[PDB]
């Protein structure tokens, strides 16, 4: 018994990037209440986020459009190496102290509320954030992808964005780590006055001068369930049997996934919901808007463990890739004339980061039948969670964690 | 502390059978749509099914009626050895090529839709199936049991069926493996034209001439939960306590079984249902129609893991015994006069199979109380799934698999 | 990255008690039906219950009131050593046979229905129970605590109860093991006539004369989840994020606890209920009546695994501390004048038990924020099951087991 | 990417007699004498021999595909002989590279047989080599599920059954 003819492919995507980060000052910014978002204090950092959790980081649009032709593709591994170089410091002073901040896994820390934000800067102090730019994390990643890979040859603004993948040039990063604390100025009743969390107790800080041209980040990740392309559709057994809608015992094991909803306001207890609305991503009644629209390139992270469910007996668990933020500590420029205990002026400093990223993906072609083409075993069918409005649900890393977890969100039509 | 007086019994049932199988041709038969069963193409084989998954295969009716008197009986193991002998070939030709097909576990393969069917044969070609006999799998097993063990002494047709258990004679087998594919002649819309699956890539084929008087099958199975007789009823604690209907925490473990319903048409997502309708098989409100009617002898397979639930903390998982089909490949009889690229005439060939089957079962008598008789600990209470109409639910091996699984079905009143 | 400042404390509470137990006769007492409690026969023993499962056994009220000031306190371990001394026997006879009964884990045996009860005794035979005192198990433990630790200095009856913790004196015990069987005198229909279970097959019996001043019990227990004081409240993330009510995938794992309801009358099948009504024991909408009223001192056992749920991914399982009953077998005083085959008169015998008990507890102070005080990570939030009427639900050891399990019950307002 | 396609076939060949057949002139084809053999041609030089239509339709999605190697193993089994005689002499003919021999003019042809002697070719069937290979492919892999004659041709790739060969040297 030779069994199935399954043709197995492994592909590797390597990219290499030059990143410049501003040495932003640590200032407190007020963010007003907006709808369900409350009023809060924002503490900015100079640690720019490295979007190693997204497919555009490793794959050019050509490689992605070719990968489309390989159903059953799963990202098996990702690896990122970050190597710092000389740090630029504005000149009139000569002696300089340069420090390199590296934050790994801040996004998953439960008690630290933090997101990556783009700041607006004062004209007089380009290192001092004075507000928040309207740019979102999706738009940050989209502009980053445009800087990496250029426009199309027919674009009216093609010349504005030379491709970093072609030139090897540097890209400035704008999303920097930002901690939040509650703003109790207008809070009525019980006020929480804990201030900020000591986030510097959870980051690594190095001597930039000694770390010039030295590896400072080396992070590897194995994906649990990262479907880049949906599997081949099986031959539907409803065309061959009246048994298609049969039931079989599951025993004491859970072989249908569940979703956990929490409430940090403690108004309601946490809830576990089984058999949430979901639908197949290949087959007769397939819904492939997630892969067609399209989402897994830069809008949604590579790792989607928990979101995608197979009819197989295989166990499913929640997943989360560690976050990476790297930056240069702000260089103070305060003196005795500008009488103050904390720096209110800083020197323009830039960190130089060389990023080498490798992504391994792997795909199958199963020949379960003689004619037509590839058909999978129906145990390979995959389902994705959906909302009530036919809108797919996916993991997001942009929002702050919920009890240390990355949440599901309804995707957005591009 | 000596503890309970538990008397523990082990019993062994051995049987030995002679089976004759026809070398049926591989022909395509059309099966028309009937109700929810769609139109399909049937590809016949010569591999007869060995019903080693049923209790009559190992136990005579006398042994079964005695086993009734031992509550708490569980089938612990089954073992089958199949030994092939000389193969008969019709004579006018002399040189012969004989091949022995052995298929193990075809029933559990997800993408191969297959069942065991009885064929009707043409008058001119007794090796060529021309249709399907109205005999079902239950009736096949019932006729097989009648051939093995005879009728009752008062039967009007007692003389027609000499007992193979007494005589050692051979029994012809009529259920042969049959693959199905969809019939898209009348299908409107999206047609699946994959043809048949290459089922011969999953079977073993031997040289019958060299395998004469040689062991070809040796399959052992350990049962997970195979209650042949319901346990002893416990002393009901509602007669002694007001606490009988109390609740206790289950934690994050599932200690009540669940049922999974799938839909191969992909019209609906798979569903997991906890607390399905079920009832106790011993005690005050017991329902024992499954064991009384009676079902576990030849109507329903021995292995019933998932169907039966104890109040105990013990974990439950889905179960499935591997299928066994053995046969002789058809011997073609085509020549140049009957101009054709594939054989349309075959020689009458028969395979001789010697089957030695052993079943180990084991039972308990617990003396939890001083007077009356045996009473179990109430943690030994067993529940069985039931349908809405008071009809027990049991595993069945007759239908094609659903995503590689054997399904529950409502039993049928005998 | 130094991480959180978490200050970790370990505390040990040791107590030492002298216990006197009556050598009660084994007599059958009739208990009439009351509401949902049926009519039953009660078989008394002389094995007094050792309440080592309650906090007052190890902690004085001063230590308990101080332990209140340490949020996040969990009982990590308990240990009990019981050492028997000389046994008193009433004098006119000289030769004596004294036997020491030790029962461990009788409470968890499924088929033995047993509770600890206080008996009323005949005037002529102080060793012969003639009924049941109206004292409950809570009131037994409360009187025991009063004997151990005295009243308050302003109590009108302060002088009546000298503290055993101060004096080292002996305390008589009144809750003795009592087996129950059904009373079928008025039962109509199917009568269960099994009599009593042979409970002496599950106890250890020693020679008291040789065991004088010898260790007879040595039992250690590690608690799974025993929150003595609720954790520190976290900083609520609804004050900082609009993400507070987000959902995240649970996969095939259960990370919300479930409750199992059984029915020993077998009128209904067992049920598993997920997302039972529960509420947080610290934070904005906290409900702390369980710890304020207060329950975990002597009303409710230390071990509460299953009752308390964290938002953490940690697995939860049902828990149960073994029971301890120690006593002296009754010394018969029957002769030929009082013609009878079983003793109807007994000598006054008392067992002397020295109990050394140690409880280890351990607590945390996490400094997740800079100002205000201690705040936990929100993954440390704890929820407790509640009833429909805002009444907390807790494990109880007073009722007979349900399928070998200790049940949840609605607590009682003190 | 590297891909491997394996197939396994059972072939029956007739022991055709060596007879001389006359082929008349047709257009530019001259009149010639044809000497038949019993050596059936093995179409190992064609892609359907190794690949099912499903594998071929998937291979379409891989531009730049080159066949790097082919390998064929032929294993003979028992030879059937008609019965009234008992003693038999059976001989197995294997011809490799006859097609490339310059002075031997040879092609693979399908014969028509006499009713009285099924081993004696009496002419040439109108079947061509393309149609021979097409019928062979149909025997190997079956028809489409919607074909009116689907039942006539059970797939040898599924069943493992034998296929008779008609093009002989």
């Amino acid at each position: 018994p030779i069994g199935l003819h399954v043709e197995k492919f492994q592909q590797t995507y390597r990219k290499k990037w030059r990143f410049l980060t501003s040495a932003n000052a640590n200032v407190i910014l007020a963010e007003a209440a907006s709808g369900e978002r409350p009023a809060r204090w924002a503490l900015t950092t100079g640690m720019a986020s490295i979007p190693w959790e997204y497919l555009f980081f490793y794959m050019s649009p050509a490689e992605y459009n070719r990968m489309k032709n390989y159903p059953g593709t799963f990202a098996k591994s990702a690896s990122v190496r970050i190597r710092t170089w000389n740090t630029r410091v504005a000149f009139a002073t000569l002696n300089q102290n340069k420090f390199l901040q590296v934050a790994k896994g801040i996004r998953s820390i439960p008690f630290i509320c933090s997101t990556n934000r783009k700041y607006t800067y004062s004209d007089t102090e380009p290192m001092q954030p004075t507000g928040f730019a309207t740019l979102t994390s999706y738009e940050y990643r989209d502009g980053l992808k445009t800087a990496m890979y250029g426009y199309d040859n027919d674009n009216k603004d093609f010349a504005k964005k030379p491709p970093a993948d072609a030139t090897g040039a540097e890209i400035y990063l704008q999303d920097y780590l930002t901690i939040y604390t509650n703003d109790a100025r207008a809070t009525t009743g019980t006020k929480i006055l804990a201030g900020f969390p000591p986030y510097k107790n959870f980051i690594e800080e190095f001597d930039a001068s000694a770390c010039i041209n030295t590896d400072v980040v080396a992070m590897d990740y194995d994906f649990s369930y990262a479907p880049l392309v949906p599997q081949f559709a099986p031959v539907p057994n409803n065309l061959i049997t009246q048994n298609y809608n049969g039931s079989y015992p599951a025993g004491t094991k859970n072989e249908v996934t569940a979703a956990k909803t929490t409430d940090s306001s403690q108004a309601t207890a946490p809830t576990q919901v089984r058999n949430a609305p979901r639908k197949y991503i290949q087959g007769p009644h397939a819904d492939t808007t997630f892969f067609d629209e399209e989402q897994n390139y830069l809008r949604v992270p590579i790792e989607q463990g928990g979101i995608f469910e197979e009819v197989n007996v295989e166990t499913v668990h929640d997943t989360q890739m560690p976050s990476i933020n790297v930056g240069i500590r702000a260089v103070p420029k305060l003196t005795t004339i500008d009488e103050t205990t904390q720096a209110n002026s800083w020197l323009d400093a830039q960190g130089y980061f060389e990023v080498d990223c490798v992504l391994t993906t792997e795909s199958v072609d199963p020949y379960t039948y003689i004619k037509g083409g590839c058909y999978s075993a129906n145990t390979k069918s995959q389902l994705q969670y959906f909302a009530s409005d036919g809108r797919p649900i996916a993991k997001v890393y942009d929002n702050p964690n919920v009890y240390g977890r990355m949440q599901m969100i309804k995707t957005v039509k591009p």
